[PDB]
This record gives C-alpha cells, structure tokens and sequence, in this order.
C-alpha cells in the first residue's frame, strides 16, 4: 500500500547502485520543497546533504541503503509538518520564539542555553531558520541523541567517549 | 608591518561590528581563492562558512573577533601551502594517495578507518578532494582534536560527558 509506493520511491531515487547518494538526496529534497511555497529555503546544498548522508550512514557504505533512507525520509516527513504547524506567522521560517515549540514537538526538550546555541549556529542574523537549515539541524540532533543513547548502556546520563570514537562521530557527520 | 597590513585587512573585512560573520568570511574566501587557480574549488558555500565560524567562535559572539579570525586565517595559510605541496600531479585537487602526506604534514595521524570516512565525506567519486572541502575538513578536524584535548588534560584518551555537554560539543554543521 504505502509500503509499495515507498519501495518504488526508493528504488527510483537510488537508481543503478541501489543506494541514495548525497546528490540524489539533494535533488529529491529540492524537487519536493519546490512544491511547498510555505517552506522558505535557499535550497538544499551539497555540503549539507553530504553531512546528512554521513550522519545517517551507519554501515559506512558512503550512501543510504533502504532502512537508512527510510528512517531519514520519515523523519523529514514528520519534521516538515511540525515546521509548518509552528510557523504561526507564515514567514516560511522558524524564528527564535517559534523554535522551542517546534523542537519540543519533535521530541527534543532542550533548555534556553542549548536553544540559544542552535539559533547561533543554524539561524540567520535575525534569528530566523529556514527549512533546509531546520532539517539539517534536526537530523544531526536526532543522530547525536541516538549516539549518546548507544554509549549510555547503564543509563547513568554520562558517557565515556574515547578519542577514536570521538573522531569518527564528529568527522563522519 | 605584515602585522599592520593584517590589521587593516581585518578591519576592512569585519566592518561595523568589528567581527567577521559567516557571510563576510564566505566572501573573502571566495575572493582570495579565485586569485589562486591552482586551488581548484566549486566555491565556499554559506553552510560551510557557518560551520567554520561556529567551530572557531570560542567567546560565543556568533562571529569571529580579531584573534579568532587571525587564528583561522593563519591555519588556512599553512594548510593551503600544504595542499599545493602535496598535490604532486598538479591536478589542483588532493587525491586519496596524496591525502595522508598532507595530513601528516598538518600534524594529524589517523588510522585507515578514519581516512576512509573522511574520504567518503569530503572527496569525490574518484577520491579527489578540492580546496574548500580540504579546508572545511581540516578546520573541523583541528577543532575536534583541540576540543577533546582540552577535556582530557591528563591524556587518558577518554572524556566523560552528559547530554548537555555532548550537544554543546557536537551540534556543529
Ligand atoms: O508520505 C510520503 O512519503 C510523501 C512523499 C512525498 C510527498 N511529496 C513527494 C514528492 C516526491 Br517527487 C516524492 C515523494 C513525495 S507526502 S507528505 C507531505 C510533505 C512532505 C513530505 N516529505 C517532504 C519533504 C520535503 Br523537502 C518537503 C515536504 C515534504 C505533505 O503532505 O505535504
Ligand atoms: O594572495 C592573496 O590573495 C593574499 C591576500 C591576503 C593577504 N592578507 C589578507 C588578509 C585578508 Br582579511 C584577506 C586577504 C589577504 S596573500 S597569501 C595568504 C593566505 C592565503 C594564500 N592563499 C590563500 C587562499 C585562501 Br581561500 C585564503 C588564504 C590564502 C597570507 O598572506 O596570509
Ligand atoms: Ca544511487
Ligand atoms: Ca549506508
Ligand atoms: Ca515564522
Ligand atoms: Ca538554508
Ligand atoms: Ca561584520
Ligand atoms: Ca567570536
Ligand atoms: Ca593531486
Ligand atoms: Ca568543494
């Protein structure tokens, strides 16, 4: 049903090597947002898309297999709905006061300091975040929570990170 | 003298707020790299410059002050010299086989696994890395080593962090 449409989508996007490259992902995300005039964006750039692919590429093939792509695509589908719901002035962007509500709706309850850091890193000079920056941020945030969770086997809220794992987790992202 | 020139050029670049934004940095790196055609590039994009600024913004103003800028600039100047030196076929690009000499000359000794990841994230389908990607990689890799070492004064090879700390450390595009 939806399982067959999705499988078709992935097959046609992934093409001859049966995995989704950064460039394939970039072209599809740009194709789709082009149809949503309520999402303001200067575009999905290659560098951003290589970042998204690396962070999602948990088997280190270089590209996104079916499950990796499914996980990402379904996140974006939920996250775009959130963005539109929380763009309560229809600017096409998420401003500083809209951001906490949006991230919280996505399951990320941060604190003022962390929201300010993300606005600082991801939002523009007026404190507005456009749609590709918003998705780029959430992919990584979601990945970073997941990485923490894997390392926190005993549920102490502290993790021990060796230098090798640190370099992999930050450089292959 | 060189010191006076550097201060003038920074003052001119930083303008009214006396700090260098990601957009200001993008513009000057694109203007300078165009004068060095041996450094082949598809350009410095805004996302890559926002990341550089973020990783260099140690007083969290959101932009690079004089000392933060100088430090990034001096690294870029050393690193461009290494890129030219280790580009032995003169392709304007750093191939997989040229990369470790270059990283070794920058002071970094990474295992094969980490090279594979960096090559997948930053080089093309032929294993060639262009100049903006080489610089983006090195600015990040340096910053990540420096971050880890700051938190591991004793050289245990490990750091311990909570979720807040982990997010502050990693939430870098
Ligand atoms: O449920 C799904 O898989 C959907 C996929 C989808 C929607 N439009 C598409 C266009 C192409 Br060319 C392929 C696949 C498409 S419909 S949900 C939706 C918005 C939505 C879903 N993913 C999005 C990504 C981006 Br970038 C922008 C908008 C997206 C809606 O109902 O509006
Ligand atoms: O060759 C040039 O264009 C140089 C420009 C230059 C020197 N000092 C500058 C200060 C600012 Br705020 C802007 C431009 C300046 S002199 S060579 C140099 C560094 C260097 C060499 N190649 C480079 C490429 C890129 Br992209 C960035 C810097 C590069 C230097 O003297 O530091
Ligand atoms: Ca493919
Ligand atoms: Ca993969
Ligand atoms: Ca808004
Ligand atoms: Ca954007
Ligand atoms: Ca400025
Ligand atoms: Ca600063
Ligand atoms: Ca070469
Ligand atoms: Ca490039």
């Amino acid at each position: 049903e939806e399982v067959r449409q999705f499988r078709r989508l992935f097959a046609q996007l992934a093409g001859d090597d049966m995995e989704v490259s950064a460039t394939e992902l970039m072209n599809i995300l740009n194709k789709v947002v082009t149809r949503h005039p309520d999402l303001k964006t200067d575009g999905f750039g290659i560098d951003t898309c290589r970042s998204m692919v690396a962070v999602m590429d948990s088997d280190t093939t270089g590209k996104l297999g079916f499950e990796e792509f499914k996980y990402l695509w379904n996140n974006i589908k939920r996250w775009q709905a959130i963005y539109k719901q929380f763009d309560t002035d229809r600017s096409g962007t998420i401003c500083s006061s809209e951001l906490p509500g949006a991230f919280e709706a996505a399951g990320f309850h941060l604190n003022e300091h962390l929201y300010n850091m993300i606005i600082r890193r991801y939002s523009d000079e007026s404190g507005n975040m456009d749609f590709d920056n918003f998705i780029s941020c959430l992919v990584r945030l979601d990945a970073m929570f997941r990485a923490f969770k894997s390392l926190d086997k005993d549920g102490t809220g502290q993790i021990q990170v060796n230098i090798q794992e640190w370099l992999q987790l930050t450089m292959y992202s």
